[PDB]
């Protein structure tokens, strides 16, 4: 549900893969084969999409990898609570309130300032495997 199975031989540089239960972006793919009659193994180098740590795997080309779904969604900012939660407006007219201000000080200052200023602030959220990160902030209008 958070992942789908795909043969290692179909994984490409720039795609994603699960290594040690971590969603990673594939930065290097190479293959090796045992002699003339072997079956290729895929050697992956990948970068954890939240922690930026490098992880690696060697997988037979014919075995499945778990591939994580990775989404990027924009929301309008409708609140920053005094305890650091963020309230986001959903495309169905709902609210998404489970996220906090990002650890990035630039992104947080942009959100807080834009909100204090009465600006229309759009927040990009990257999500994978039940984990979410505010990854961009822009103003699109408004003001006081």
């Amino acid at each position: 549900s958070k992942t789908y199975p795909q043969s290692a031989g179909n994984i490409r540089k720039g795609g994603h893969i699960v290594i040690k239960n971590r969603p990673c972006k594939v930065v290097e793919v190479s293959t090796s084969k045992t002699g003339k009659h072997g079956h290729a193994k895929c050697h992956f180098v990948a970068i954890d999409i939240f922690t930026a740590k490098k992880l690696e795997d060697i997988v037979p080309s014919s075995h499945n990898c778990d591939v994580p779904h990775v989404n990027r969604v924009d929301y309008q900012l409708i609140d920053i609570t005094e305890d650091g939660f963020v309230s986001l407006l959903t495309d169905s007219g709902g609210t998404k309130d489970d996220l906090k201000l990002p650890t990035d000080d630039g992104l947080t200052a942009q959100m807080r300032l834009g909100f204090d200023e009465g600006k229309d602030i759009v927040v990009s959220v990257m999500s994978s495997m039940g984990e979410e990160q505010i990854c961009a902030v822009k103003e699109v209008g408004g003001g006081k």
